[PDB]
């Protein structure tokens, strides 16, 4: 017996490169491969059709519905209330800025000069699963950067 128990969820996720695909419906049609093959966007919803855990992926910021996907093939990462510090640090030179929290191989906002510390003003922070990606501005670009990339 299976039943679509529809449930909400606040987090982010990326589906693996060697996936089945993205499930436009929970009953599925085909599950088609797309850009989300280690591209983090956001998780707006997460229901279970019986045992089958489907994570609804949405727009990076707004959470605009793109479709569901199986738990087997995803890396789901939780999120919490963001933090605000305006404390300006220097960013380590060579650091690659990421467009979305968790910041996978298909989320690059930019990169800093190999040798040359740039003034990174943080205006925001995001608490995602394990990693804390801060947000700020580096020479016209704006994006997320883990505290492990950022110099203290």
């Amino acid at each position: 017996n299976n039943q679509l128990t529809v449930t909400n969820n606040s987090g982010v996720a990326q589906i693996n490169a060697k996936n089945s695909g993205l499930y436009t419906t929970v009953y599925d049609t085909k599950g088609k491969t797309t850009n989300q093959i280690q591209r983090t966007l956001s998780v707006t919803k997460a229901a279970t059709l019986g045992d089958k855990k489907f994570y609804l992926v949405g727009d990076y910021n707004t959470g605009t519905n793109y479709g569901w996907v199986k738990q087997d093939e995803v890396i789901y990462n939780t999120a919490k209330s963001p933090v605000k510090i305006n404390q300006t640090y220097n960013v380590k030179p060579g650091v690659k800025l990421h467009t979305v929290p968790w910041g996978t191989y298909n989320q690059v906002a930019g990169t800093v000069s190999g040798k040359g510390d740039q003034t990174f003003k943080a205006t925001k922070q995001q608490q995602i699963d394990k990693a804390t990606y801060l947000y700020g501005t580096v020479n016209g670009k704006s994006g997320w950067i883990s505290k492990y990339y950022l110099t203290a």
